């Protein structure tokens, strides 16, 4: 089955939210596409893109880095596609503005337009977490921005509590 997204709530006609980890998200799903919370040099440390890498054993840093060998770093609200792995068909890293590293919070609709390129997505809340964000705002940005079919996984109870009650106001 393709795309087989399970349990979600459905916030507006094309955005829907569920309380759940990306990685076994994509596990389980094997979307068209799933979205990575990038940095510009495409350096899997830590957070959501550390552990979508380690679920491909690695592969994703190697082919990161021959991609920046090649083209150079992306921008700050930009993106690039590459494989999927075991995870997806492709892989969208998208860069959101770090606002605790001082980036302007203005670049997260730009950062949230690369969704449009792609007909359905499996996504975290950009620029959230320890990019400082404020992630109602974030999810605020996501609605009225994407116009393609989204889906956000959040891997926080408390935190997906506070945003659908947020939307639902
Ligand atoms: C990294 N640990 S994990 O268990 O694999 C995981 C965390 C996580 C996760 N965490 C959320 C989140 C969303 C966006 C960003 C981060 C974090 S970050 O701190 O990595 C910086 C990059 C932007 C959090 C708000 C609840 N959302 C969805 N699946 C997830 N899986």
């Amino acid at each position: 089955e393709v795309n087989s997204f399970s349990g979600y709530l459905k916030l507006t006609d094309n955005v829907y939210i569920k309380n759940a980890d990306i990685v076994e998200e994509a596990k389980k799903v094997k979307p068209t596409v799933v979205v990575n919370a990038a940095n510009v040099y495409l350096k899997h440390g830590g957070g959501v893109a550390g552990a979508l890498n380690k679920a491909t054993n690695n592969a994703m840093q190697v082919e990161s880095d021959d991609y920046i060998a090649t083209n150079g770093p992306l921008k700050v609200g930009g993106s690039c596609v590459l494989s999927g792995h075991n995870l997806a068909k492709h892989c969208l890293h998208v860069v959101g503005p770090n606002v605790n590293k001082g980036e302007d919070i203005q670049l997260l609709k730009s950062a949230y337009e690369n969704f449009n390129q792609h007909e359905v997505l499996l996504a975290p809340l950009l620029s959230a977490g320890i990019f400082g964000a404020d992630p109602i705002h974030s999810l605020r940005v996501c609605v009225d921005t994407v116009r393609t079919n989204v889906y956000l996984a959040v891997f926080d109870k408390n935190l997906y509590d506070k945003l659908v009650s947020s939307f639902l106001e």
